[PDB]
């Protein structure tokens, strides 16, 4: 083990708490704040907790990443993670961008794993469907993304922490659920992903991915409410 | 060349003119009717024509396959297509399903050309932003799919033809816009992509992939519109 955090403090030697308004990306609907984001129990386990609350028509969220903290090249990372139901417009996620100063999306994207895709809940299986994915290009007019959908046997939505796996080298990008490939994205001759990337965690609210950018069409998180998304811990090996 | 269709006539041994309800899938707002099919002629050029129209409330396209008729393996196939501006909710496409009787999604499906997504619009490159995509799985439970997505440099919706290819053998599906490789997806060990399969072209109006399923919001084909999706030729080498 290089690097482990359990989550028994909030690092922030490791870790960053954004700051943005509703809108920032992808038309999401939350506002990211530093009260969202915290560090406590869960039962006997030490846990980040993001969590998105609604007050009226106004919608707090967390998100966290180790930009210029700690980065890592060809290592497998994993997370433990406990998601809320994202029916109703919640978009959880666990992912990588590039540690340099390259506007994204040159910097580079690893998507290991969102929920609260629209097609998911027009399915029915929000609590099954998984998007993994990578982003790329010298600009956001050539912006360039490989995407992988699919719905894993079983709930990931169903009270338990669930492991989320990245095997990277000079070839491959292997994505795994609870020890099991879901894909891998060949990557031997993409320039982009060949270099530090840091870590993040959010859980958006809205936005483009789960179809919802009008607060009265927001099903998923009612007014006075709470959700939370619990990391146990990240660790690469 | 094993096969070439210049569309001089409406060949039936070849092509099946498919009806359906709108809403029959992906939300789509469009009924299929085979008045909505036609040969003609665009200047010297035969094509076949998919027309889009909207009488009030009621819209009408057109969509045709080659199941049981014509169906190929490991052959490259392109299209010579001009297509109208999608923008505000048309869906054109090119693309191939397994010449079997196995239920969606185990027939298979190569998506060698669709364009107006939603984050097309939003990224204000609609007539350059092309998905590419294969689906796959026993059932629709276990539906998996694999996309590119990306802009190409020039407009495809500038009232010129463009050609669409796939080369396909045991190992890839490469598809390539105006001779330009757009994507390979690798295939080797997917047992999806070794059987005939027959191809499709429609003109499907709104659906999920657009982002609108309330004709309020179809601002691409407003009430007394029509317009034209053009197929110079198909061929198979
Ligand atoms: C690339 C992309 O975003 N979408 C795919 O592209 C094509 C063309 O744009 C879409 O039309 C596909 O939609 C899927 O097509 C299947 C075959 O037409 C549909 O399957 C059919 O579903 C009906 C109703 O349930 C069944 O009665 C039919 O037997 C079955 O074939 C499927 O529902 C639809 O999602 C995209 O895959």
């Amino acid at each position: 083990i290089l690097f482990k955090d359990d989550f028994n403090f909030f690092d922030e030697k490791v870790w960053t708490k954004e700051t943005h308004e509703p809108g920032w990306t992808n038309q999401e609907l939350q506002a990211y704040d530093a009260a969202h984001v915290s560090v406590g129990k869960d039962g006997d386990k030490s846990v980040l907790i993001l969590t998105a609350e609604r007050k009226g028509n106004k919608i707090y969220s967390g998100r966290i990443n180790s930009k210029g903290k700690k980065s890592f090249k060809y290592r497998k990372i994993e997370a433990s993670i406990k998601l809320p139901k994202t029916n109703g417009g919640l978009w959880p996620a666990f992912w990588m961008m590039g540690d340099n100063d390259k506007q994204w999306p040159a910097c580079g994207e690893i998507d290991i794993m969102e929920m609260g895709e629209q097609s998911g809940m027009a399915a029915g299986d929000s609590e099954k469907q998984v998007n993994t994915a990578i982003h790329y290009g010298p600009s956001a007019a050539a912006h360039e993304q490989q995407y992988y959908k699919a719905n894993v046997a079983n709930s990931l939505q169903d009270g338990n922490y669930h492991t989320y796996s990245l095997d990277w080298d000079e070839n491959n990008l292997t994505i795994s659920i609870d020890n099991v490939k879901f894909h891998t994205f060949d990557i031997s001759s993409n320039t982009y992903f060949h270099d530090n990337f840091y870590i993040l965690f959010n859980l958006a609210v809205g936005g483009a991915f789960t179809g919802i950018t009008d607060i009265n069409k927001l099903t998923g998180l009612k007014d006075g409410q709470k959700v939370n998304m619990y990391i146990d811990w990240v660790k690469i090996l």
